[PDB]
């Protein structure tokens, strides 16, 4: 079996970003938020958008925030770990997988690894036991298309799966997503477009009206 990716401090937080959180009215993200080392003021939350804590390095950001810089450099600090730790895995199950196209696949547990960008046209699932582990390592981009859902079967969990991606990602409108994002980029989801998973971002999150769970 593959190991779990260690977030340390970062599994604390629905979404975290280096660069901020813009946002679209309304959404609802169910976890903690912070960003660092940017300034609070670019976290574009209400506070009526978050069930948890809004973290802020500074005085700045919604009138909810709480200033806590030495949490959110420890959270970044995980963040950039867990994302060292994916993107270094050694020894891939799948390169390639369907020549960076994979709609309509049911993805098995392992170690997948892409030097390619990564679309999603279609419907997935993924299907294994409640304590199989996935890493898909992505060396580019990754995009669902609107309406696309990941399916989870076999007990399959969200808190067992993990995005690791070098460039940017792109979730269209409506589609459903599962597993921890860890990207070296942005994380831009599109109207309506859930997440059941982490939002783990180097750069920017940025939502449109989006549903964002911490997985349980």
């Amino acid at each position: 079996t593959l190991d779990l990716v260690n977030l340390g401090v970062a599994a604390n937080f629905a979404i975290l970003s280096k660069t901020g959180i813009t946002d679209v009215y309304k959404s609802a993200i169910t976890g903690d938020v912070g960003a660092s080392p940017i300034t609070g003021a670019a976290i574009l939350l209400k506070c009526d958008e978050v069930t948890g804590t809004i973290f802020s390095v500074d005085a700045a950001g919604p009138a909810c925030k709480i200033t806590d810089a030495s949490r959110l450099t420890t959270a970044v600090g995980d963040m950039q770990i867990a994302y060292d730790n994916a993107a270094g895995r050694l020894n891939p199950d799948f390169l390639n997988l369907g020549a960076c196209t994979i709609g309509g696949k049911t993805l098995t547990p392992g170690l997948y690894k892409w030097t390619c960008t990564l679309n999603i046209p279609t419907d997935i699932t993924i299907s294994g036991s409640s304590t199989d582990v996935w890493i898909f390592q992505v060396a580019g981009n990754l995009n669902m298309s609107s309406a696309v859902r990941i399916t989870l079967a076999g007990g399959a969990q969200a808190k067992n799966i993990f995005w690791q991606t070098a460039g940017a990602v792109t979730l269209g409108s409506t589609s459903h997503f599962e597993g921890n994002i860890l990207s070296q980029t942005g994380i831009n989801m599109k109207t309506a477009a859930s997440i059941n998973g982490r939002m783990m971002a180097q750069t920017a999150v940025t939502l449109q009206m989006n549903t964002v769970t911490i997985p349980q």
